[PDB]
């Protein structure tokens, strides 16, 4: 009988509530047997999890399971079975990357497939898609600004916007989007993008720290577009992208009625001290050499005494260990009133095992600042 | 950190495809947080899935997530995050009660607790949902006949419409309903049902052998609903609800376009030699002891020289321990290019690690049926 190993299930814990994710109605997702499908035939004796390794035979096991849906979608009889069979191979086809930085060019033709199979499933949903480049400076930045299921122009006044960011290996179309249908249900129009080192654009620009330049551009076009209440605006980020939140609530966040922080934190653990394959993912995000990711995370680092100019929202995890806790708690403190603060007791980075829970919080959240400036 | 033991996560893999089922709209489903908060603080040294004991404090691990989630319905500030939390309720006391056997009255309260999440979440959501009772001579039957999303009287012709069946331990809005999303997805609609000894009627009266009696008085229904072509019906039973199937296709199957049975077979395997959890199942839901259960099943036994009378579609696990694949073979054999086997080599019972895969295929098969007849 086709099984996940004993081993491959204990050693992987951490990385399912991340693979699993949320259960979306748009973003790709996987089934448990497309898990069974990628990591049934994984070769046994390897369970290294910091070893390049495993993520290669990880990277060719999923990649297999992403085929096979890309030959279902190929061969489907509808368009609802297309684009069904498109999600999946989607989903599959992130999990084989995520976590994969060895061979630049196939990291980059998987986020390719993820994008392509996100834009044939735009064309057969019932979602506006908005999709265009906003120039910044010399950079094309990939946009998507999504209106709620059933949405005219003439039958709504000017909608709040959420304004999501990606983490360091997250694909905005899976892990981003399906954050976003959180703001999509109660009727707010949502806007993800890929930055510098973002989404389609890991490992073919390097992730840019102030981020908030990108968001800047996006405040701009939401103010310039009607059918947006620019009065109206979060910011959203998960992750790496929560200290681009952090960022953004210190440098724009006047812009903002609230920013929500997924777990993202006033600055990174040691270096030298993270897990060995979160040093490849840091790496490859800055596209940048073992010995200079120190002076990096050095310049990361927030000064908390420049307070947030907007109510903000943390979500985070007392066992996180990229983003330590204490330093959180220190800006919680600091920044008083403006700050609230979601601490997860026996919770890991990004509280995966609560993100049903407290993206239902957070929402909420969310709605009541926007109705306490008079939504 | 929360997290599943090693140990009982290696010890649960069969389930784990049954528990997440298909990521659904409609249908209640958990997420994987809700697995670890089920499991994390689950008992060590019981791990005897044969077991009463294991499957009391599976119920009353899996209560408690219920319960947090209606805490969160009952506190949501919004109606979208009040059906959210009530789906999430409803999935976690599904796994609570499915394999639970032991308290009766429990086990009906939990079904009890699933339905009224069911019919709240209807009241906030975008189908169209006819419930009403369908009156079998004595018995009053729990129908539900769901329209796609949208659906307007004038604005469509006569609606093709499938039949679902649960299984032993199906929930009717759980699995049954995640099933008929396929079929919703594609513009038709579906009828879902508790006939005696399913759904909310399982350990309240006995499941019947002669489910067709009650299949017939919902075509009898579906004939005289004008919104519905009678002419375009299709019977999808799951595991025990597949034997139903072939029954229904032996006895009435002239009024359907075609039918599909996930799994059943034309006899169940010996009682005896059934996994001990299995003997219990079957027992509760027939309300019967052990010593009378073998000569129940001699009596569900079919008569495969008895033709069915229209097309059928199959799908089943060579591994299957409860209806084996010989007998199934036997079948395809002798109701020849009138029944289709899609056979899956390594899947147990279902094929739950293929279950996306096959209900793409499935409903698109369905699809060519009605086409067939001339939709």
């Amino acid at each position: 009988p086709n099984r996940i190993s004993p081993e491959l299930l204990a050693t992987c814990g951490y990385f399912m509530p991340r693979i699993f994710f949320l259960n979306s109605q748009y973003a790709p997702q996987v089934h448990w047997g497309d898990v069974v499908a990628a990591l049934s035939h994984f070769p046994a004796g390897n369970l290294d999890l910091s070893s390049e390794e495993f993520w290669y035979e990880w990277m060719i096991n999923w990649s297999k399971v992403g085929d096979s849906y890309i030959n279902i979608a190929n061969s489907a009889k509808s368009e609802v079975s297309h684009v069904r069979a498109l999600r999946s191979a989607a989903a599959c086809y992130h999990w084989a990357e995520f976590m994969y930085f060895s061979d630049r060019s196939r990291k980059i033709q998987l986020r390719e497939y993820i994008r392509s199979c996100f834009l044939s499933s735009i064309k057969y949903s019932d979602l506006l898609v908005d999709h265009q480049y906003i120039v910044v400076d010399k950079f094309h930045m990939p946009f998507f600004l999504i209106f709620p299921k059933g949405y005219k122009e003439e039958e709504n006044h000017p909608l709040p916007c959420v304004i999501l960011s990606n983490g360091l290996d997250s694909m905005t179309e899976i892990e981003i989007l399906s954050l976003a249908e959180f703001f999509l249900g109660k009727n707010m129009a949502v806007a993800i993008f890929d930055g510098p080192g973002q989404g389609i654009n890991l490992g073919k620009s390097p992730i840019a720290i102030d981020m908030e330049l990108y968001v800047s551009s996006i405040v701009k076009l939401l103010e310039d577009d009607a059918r947006i209440n620019s009065n109206l605006l979060c910011f959203l980020g998960i992750s790496f992208g929560g200290y681009f939140a952090l960022r953004v609530a210190q440098r724009i966040g006047d812009k903002f009625c609230c920013i929500v922080n997924l777990s993202g934190g006033p600055e990174i653990a040691e270096f030298d001290k993270l897990p060995r394959r979160l040093k490849e993912d840091f790496q490859f995000a800055f596209m940048q050499d073992n010995s200079h990711m120190q002076s990096i995370f050095d310049e990361i680092k927030l000064d908390i005494s420049l307070p947030c100019k907007t109510k903000v929202f943390t979500v985070h995890g007392e066992l996180d260990d990229i983003f330590q806790i204490d330093k959180v708690k220190k800006l919680d403190q600091l920044w008083g009133d403006n700050h609230q603060l979601l601490c997860y007791e026996s919770e890991a980075h990004v509280c995966l095992n609560k993100i049903n829970e407290y993206m239902i919080q957070v929402s909420d959240w969310v709605s009541e600042q926007f109705w306490l400036n008079g939504y």
